[PDB]
């Protein structure tokens, strides 16, 4: 029988299927940062076509390399369904809260604090896994290295700031959001929630979401877009993020945001199909009363 646990568990499978052929591509298209002169002497050895490098893969190591760590991907989004047994009611339940007639403050305080709290306790997995894919020329060495073994070796050479790369910016993408929410979250409340589902019209209902949905997904883009700008350069004299505030209004107009964004639009049509995949759920759902009735009772 589904549910809403296995319909997001519908959900969890599809999105990264299509979606994990999209990492290749972005890499690929830079101008190699690597210089390892090995360029210069041949500019090319791979054209924009994705459907050429996908092929590249296979004959690189084998074809049991498709199907080796194969078990390893799952077990990514294994974990993802886990915790969401728990951190999602958790600071679901701290920002819902009945209350009394107010609280949106107390809601900043308590999400602030909660979901900076909540990823002291988990993290390692997500900085490892960017950091695992860009490991880079299959591995040799007799034994294959791993996951407890990739973590150290690393870190002797590079130390923990090599570590924090991720860590410290992930902090602040999470603030933003949220604070990003709250603002956008007011609005969703006043259309169809002045009292809270109260219409037999339910397709009629969906219908002023879908229109409302393409005014809300611009507001959605400037997250996105900020990101592929970044792309001009890394690594070197960015103590925090307050530098670039800095560097950028005295050098490089506000003109260099409106340029390079190729990136972040093929990421926004790839981006767009995830949402959609939920509302598939809502479209096509459940369909069993005596089911649905036994299960509470």
């Amino acid at each position: 029988m589904t549910v809403k646990f296995l319909g997001a568990g519908t959900a969890a499978c599809i999105a990264d299927l299509i979606t994990f052929p999209l990492d290749t591509a972005k890499v690929r298209l830079q101008i190699q940062g690597e210089s390892q002169g090995l360029v210069r002497t041949a500019a090319s050895a791979q054209y924009r076509g994705v459907l050429g490098t996908i092929l590249t893969m296979v004959r690189t190591e084998g074809p049991r390399s498709l199907y080796n760590g194969l078990v390893a991907g799952l077990q990514r989004q294994m974990s993802f369904a886990s915790v969401r047994i728990g951190l999602y009611d958790s600071v679901k339940q701290f920002y819902t809260k009945g209350s009394e007639h107010a609280g949106i403050g107390s809601r900043l305080l308590a999400g602030s604090t909660t979901g900076a709290l909540a990823v002291a306790v988990a993290q390692p997995t997500d900085v490892v896994k960017v950091r695992f894919q860009a490991q880079a020329r299959a591995g040799g060495g007799r034994r294959y290295q791993s996951t407890v073994e990739a973590y150290k070796t690393i870190a002797r050479e590079e130390g923990i700031r090599g570590l924090w790369k991720g860590t410290s910016p992930n902090v602040a993408r999470n603030a933003i959001v949220n604070c990003a929410e709250l603002v956008t979250y007011d609005l969703i409340k006043d259309t169809l929630l002045k009292a809270n589902l109260m219409t037999d019209d339910l397709p009629c209902h969906f219908t002023s979401a879908f229109g409302a949905g393409f005014c809300t997904t611009v507001i959605a883009s400037p997250v996105d877009v900020v990101k592929t700008r970044y792309m001009n350069s890394a690594l070197g004299q960015y103590h925090s993020a307050g530098h670039c505030a800095l560097t950028m209004l005295r050098k490089e107009g506000p003109r260099a945001f409106y340029k390079g964004f190729m990136p972040s639009f093929l990421r926004l049509g790839s981006w767009n199909v995830v949402m959609f995949v939920t509302y598939e759920q809502l479209k096509r759902a459940l369909m069993a009363a005596y089911q649905s009735r036994e299960a509470p009772f």
